[PDB]
């Protein structure tokens, strides 16, 4: 009701402005057909929140106000509301279905078949059960009016496990998100209402894979939502952007400032006479004439810009009255083309794109405006992302492929020779990345053998290359019970069943860092629930999650660990392995999992054991190590012996088993609070080197001064 | 309080905007038995929810307000008002059982001979055993006048079936899902008016479809509902279409929830099981036999002599020669066009006859999980599945003779009880163990000395209701040489398609010498038998990433090329 407040756009739908979303026609159209059921029309979707989605509503809407139908069902038209304004929007306590009484026969009386809705609304249920307007909801088909809410997936079990007879008396269907690409038609159809905002040029491609890594990069902002910010962030980097000329509008400005107050506060001062004048005379002129390069010149840029502001507006112009020449349909066939032929267009876009064509043509220096005002490929979205991330262009461009083609010598460069072992994986990840396995199919292997061995830092690292990232990573407990994975995996409290909680390192941040590390860890570990789980979890398109119930899994990361080398290791002489070794290894575990998962397995391969011209490098990481990042340069020195000091540590280095781990703590505590020494007094503060010299094994190492 | 959450009912019976749908109207003629009925003065009806057991109660009032029936109960009070009223009779606490004495008296003592109806025993009663409904009732009752209730049956109902207030009261009495010929008679009885109000014209035959294919296949969604969808699903293209068949109404219906009908609609059954069959032929290659072992009772399959409940399968004899486990799911789903059929059970854990690991494992009597949740839940989820063996099984012989039960027999030993049936589930035991006697092999047959014995050795080894009824046989002389080979096209066409065959159609070649030299190695003698797939994919999944890599090229091409020995290196160029 009008106190009810319909939101009954279908008048500013009439006039058109919130304009035609796309792609779940189909859906709609038949859920259309559904929404038109001769028994109970009304369904659902569910999903994901905000965005597209009563966007789809608004799209059914327009359909709707699309008219032509069955009969029953242009004799619509609807509204929405909240009374969550009418909660105290209405009235004092008490009136949660009050207006409903009203809405009662305002629904039944006279009315076609116009209807009102709010999505989640229909949830009511602040807690408990509210029901007011579900004691409606038979007196909804009493009212014999469909009416329809919308929530997640999330909500209406419990809703119809509290309510049954609910969706028992409705329906459903569900978000299947946009087309990741083809989303941008839309949003490149999004454009022309969208750009008319802040008016400016766009470049298309950019949006796109704007979107892409908008996506990728932001996940968690649904489909449209991270574009729809990048839409806006568009605009944002572009909004300022559009101030004039923000530095060339304080910038040459002062030019005046600078030599006007000369222009009197010479005219009286103590200096030579009539050169103070002079200089008052001479850099007025320079204050005169320097202007005037830029005196018109700053304008027509303006005014141009303007001149695209103008024809911008024609722009802005254009379509509102296409809007509305279209909404003249709604006067039937009478103003249907009636006006929409007066509205010409043979030139009214011949007007426009012919129009700022010439300033766009005419390139000033180059570049034509420094308003540059279009889309700014990344940049502005680096830019985004950065203000949403940082990091640069390194992060910010690049190509899978490109992206993805020199990896291992990275890689190689990141930890050990394993060649194969990189060039596997790598692979393999290439060979994943590639036309890859669909989401549904997953990624991950193994290595083993050894602790200190870096695969993970590897991986770790990949994740950097592959995501930036150090940044997700998993760590699986699996040992560390068999009754476990409460907690680890699902089940926590799965159910809702006691003291919520579940996918305790998982669940918790599974999902909202959708871009995959992960791990498997040294051995079978404890417990088949595993099998359980990793059935599912290698299990290609795994699904499920505590009352999310949903893995989704596309980022496909874990690979995974375990290790027995035990003898393996020991047993192999050499840097690279003996052969059937591994079968040997092979069966250790492979006949627990079994071939089930030893398909399942995507494959698994192992670390060597590498020794020494390996250690001759593995060394100089350290070094360069901390260098390499360190602070950014305090004062920041070369400071090495190198073969000659690493070596002689790098002796010490290898722990067997642990390698230099140790030693990596012990290497630079020696060498540093020396540097606090070396901070303190009678110095030298620049870059030096080591010392090393040698009881037996006692040695003095150290450092220069 | 009068109107309010009532439903006034036998006025728009008796102005009759109702839409009569006549179903059984026995349990109403027993319900009718009710009028004067004494002791336990009524039954109830049990159904799930979706069946109109009130439309009946509606029918009933048809059976009514049209009178001409017993007038022994001659005025009229049918009218449900509870609705949510328990909780919803005012702002506060205490009145859920005043909103029902708010009603006592606007009901108090009667001049209207007919006993009402309040939806389920658990909508009566409210949560049940609790004061909402003024839980005790005989006072009225036994009183002015009596009402029903009626839900679906056992646990929340049996338990105040047990004793409470239906001591003395009600029996269930249950009309069936709804049963084969008359659901037409219905449809077509549902036509006329429900169809007229649906849109432009009909003519029989489809109504005869969804009919069958509801009853069939849907045991979710058996009811007429879908139909009834159908029925507004059958305007909505076309009135649509229209403004600007075939029962294809029911197509994209059985498009939606089979994946494509084509698959639904589809082979009938019998000659089309056969057909089934020889395109399982056209599937695998190999023992015929094992294919027409596997055919056997494919006709006894849902055809029935002494029961459907009858497993009808084929023992298996466990080995994987190409189709082996795998068709053999496939062509069980093959039968049901669905892959997913049933899992495996991991016997490990079941290496007893005994453990409280079991495919039941607990009774859900105490406090723990459900062992294999499977049939469980399998069930639960699905009818006709598959089924999970092994050549050694490690399993519970307990389960095994509990399924041994179901193993001879069809209906299994539902440990938590609810055999909800065996009907098309019919799979195959997969065990043997005689690899260095099945290793008994020359040329591409085995004439059968051995497959008499490791058999016998095997015949007696696990006792013998196993190995006793359910014939059919498997084979496996493996694929001698070549004739596997031709699963390299399956291998490739498993390519293309799996994500877009759009990505590439490059369709490339096998150069059979590869094949061979991929086969003759890549296959063990003993099986070896899945990597090259997973293998071979991959120095050509190089190419692919390759030639994706600096990517000049984009056709569809044929590979066709390749040069320890035991490398000639396949490769292809631009
Ligand atoms: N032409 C279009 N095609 C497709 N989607 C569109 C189009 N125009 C706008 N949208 C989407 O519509 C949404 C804006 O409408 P919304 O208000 O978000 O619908 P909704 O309210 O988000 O659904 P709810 O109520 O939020 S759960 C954004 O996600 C846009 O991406
Ligand atoms: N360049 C390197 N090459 C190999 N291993 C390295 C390198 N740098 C560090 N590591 C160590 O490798 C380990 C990283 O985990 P992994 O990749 O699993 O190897 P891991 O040593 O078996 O795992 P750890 O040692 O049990 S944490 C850490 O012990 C790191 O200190
Ligand atoms: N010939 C018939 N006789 C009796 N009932 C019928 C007949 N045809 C259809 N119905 C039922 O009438 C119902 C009308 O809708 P509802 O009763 O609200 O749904 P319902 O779940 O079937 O009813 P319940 O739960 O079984 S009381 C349909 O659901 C049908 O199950
Ligand atoms: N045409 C085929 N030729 C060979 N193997 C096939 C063929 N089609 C399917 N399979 C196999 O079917 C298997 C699943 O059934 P199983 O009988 O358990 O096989 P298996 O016992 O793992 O030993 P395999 O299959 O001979 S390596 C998969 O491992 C595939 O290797």
């Amino acid at each position: 009701y009008l106190s009810k407040y319909a939101i009954d756009m279908t008048e500013q739908a009439r006039q058109g402005k919130l304009d035609p979303v796309i792609g779940r026609e189909e859906e709609i159209r038949s859920t259309i057909r559904v929404l038109a059921r001769r028994i109970k029309s009304n369904p659902c979707l569910i999903g994901e929140p905000g965005i597209g989605k009563t966007a789809i509503i608004e799209g059914v809407a327009q359909r709707i106000i699309d008219d032509d139908v069955p009969t029953i069902l242009q004799g619509a038209k609807l509204f929405s509301l909240d009374l969550a304004a009418l909660t105290a929007g209405a009235k004092y306590k008490g009136d949660f279905e009050e207006r409903f009484k009203g809405v009662l026969k305002e629904i039944e009386e006279s009315k076609t078949l116009i209807v009102l809705f709010i999505d989640e609304i229909h949830m009511l249920m602040g807690n408990g059960k509210d029901d007011a307007a579900n004691i409606l909801k038979p007196a909804l088909s009493r009212g014999q009016l469909k009416v329809i809410g919308a929530t997640t997936n999330n909500e209406y079990r419990s809703i119809v496990e509290k309510d049954g007879a609910f969706e028992r008396r409705f329906q459903k269907i569900e978000v299947a998100e946009p087309s990741v690409r083809q989303t941008v038609a839309i949003l490149r159809g999004l454009q022309p209402k969208y750009e008319i905002h802040h008016g400016v040029r766009i470049l298309d491609s950019a949006l796109v894979t704007a979107a892409q890594l908008a996506k990728r990069y932001l996940p968690y902002r649904r489909l449209p939502d991270s574009a729809l910010d990048l839409v806006d962030i568009s605009c944002a980097g572009v909004a300022v952007a559009r101030d004039s000329k923000p530095e060339e509008l304080d910038s040459k400005e002062r030019q005046l400032q600078l030599i006007q107050v000369e222009i009197k506060a010479l005219e009286r001062d103590e200096d030579a006479d009539s050169t103070t004048k002079d200089r008052l005379k001479l850099a007025r002129q320079k204050e005169a004439s320097l202007q005037e390069e830029l005196e018109p010149l700053r304008q027509r840029y303006n005014e141009e810009k303007h001149g695209h502001e103008e024809l911008t507006q024609a722009k802005k112009k254009l379509d509102e009255l296409e809007n509305k020449a279209l909404d003249a349909e709604r006067r039937y066939d009478t103003a249907t083309a009636a006006d929409l032929r007066y509205f010409a267009i043979p030139d009214i876009k011949k007007q426009i794109e012919k129009l700022e064509d010439q300033v766009a043509e005419e390139e000033r220096r180059a570049g034509a405006n420094s308003m540059i005002q279009n889309v700014v490929d990344s940049d502005t979205i680096s830019e985004t992302a950065a203000r949403l991330t940082g990091i640069p262009v390194k992060k910010l461009s690049e190509s899978e492929n490109e992206k993805l083609i020199h990896m291992e010598r990275d890689l190689s460069s990141e930890v050990v020779g394993q060649m194969d072992a990189i060039k596997a994986v790598s692979n393999a990840v290439r060979l994943s990345r590639s036309g890859l396995a669909n989401p549904r199919q997953p990624a991950s292997f193994l290595f083993l053998g050894l602790s200190g061995s870096g695969k993970t830092e590897l991986a770790k690292k990949v994740a950097g290359f592959l995501f930036n990232d150090e940044d997700m990573m998993i760590r699986v407990d699996c040992s560390e019970l068999s009754e476990k994975y409460a907690v680890s995996k699902l089940l926590g409290t799965t159910a809702g069943y006691v003291g919520y909680d579940e996918g305790g390192f998982l669940t918790n941040q599974l999902q909202y860092k959708p871009y995959s590390v992960l791990l498997f860890d040294e051995v079978e570990k404890a417990h088949p629930d595993v099998l359980t789980v990793m059935l599912q979890m290698l299990d290609d398109g795994r699904i499920t999650s505590g009352q999310g119930k949903t893995i989704d899994c596309s980022n496909c990361i874990v690979i995974m660990t375990s290790a027995l080398g035990a003898e393996f290791i020991n047993s192999q002489q050499g840097s690279k392995i003996q052969e059937s070794t591994k079968n040997l290894v092979m069966g250790a575990v492979r006949q627990h999992f079994r071939p089930e998962f030893l398909n399942r397995i995507s494959s698994i391969v192992i670390f060597n054991k590498l020794s020494r011209k390996a250690i001759h490098k593995i060394v100089d990481i350290r070094l360069k190590e901390i260098e390499e990042r360190f602070e950014q340069n305090d004062k920041h020195y070369k400071l090495n012996l190198t073969q000659e000091a690493k070596d002689f540590l790098a002796k010490y280095g290898y722990s067997d088993d642990m390698g230099a781990r140790p030693l990596n703590r012990l290497i630079q505590n020696e060498i540093l609070n020396k540097l606090a020494l070396r901070i303190l007094k009678n110095e030298i503060k620049d870059k030096e080197t080591v010392n090393v010299v040698l009881e037996a094994e006692e040695c003095l190492e150290v450092l220069p001064n």
